């Protein structure tokens, strides 16, 4: 309901992470930490750009990556949602913040 999960094939979440991290910076979205040895980052607010998104929206993604047996998963939590400063509690929208993100993600793991 607020936190995505990504499955990573062929082992690439190893290679995935500094990769989701150069993504971000690609896309000017600052990141506040990070820990390459754990493969887990914290983001600062994110304002994406739909096509039907007309209020600037902010809040916070928390991308850590574990292992899962011989392959790779990424958990992507919604740390804040707020649609112009609105804090909105609606799972549905959470939920497609969270896969917001992991679709940039997913980005970079297509590249990998």
């Amino acid at each position: 309901g607020d936190t995505a999960s990504l499955l990573v094939e062929n082992g690439r979440g190893n290679t995935l992470w500094p990769q989701v991290v150069s993504v971000l910076q690609a896309k000017n979205y600052t990141i506040t930490q990070r820990d390459d040895a754990g493969q887990t980052l914290t983001t600062d607010w994110v304002q994406w750009n739909r096509l039907d998104e007309d209020e600037q929206y902010r809040g916070r993604y928390q991308i850590s990556v574990k292992p899962q047996g011989y392959q790779q998963a990424v958990t992507v939590k919604l740390l804040n949602l707020e649609q112009a400063g609105k804090p909105v509690a609606d799972a549905a929208s959470m939920q497609r913040y969270s896969t917001e993100m992991m679709n940039v993600i997913s980005a970079g793991l297509d590249k990998s």
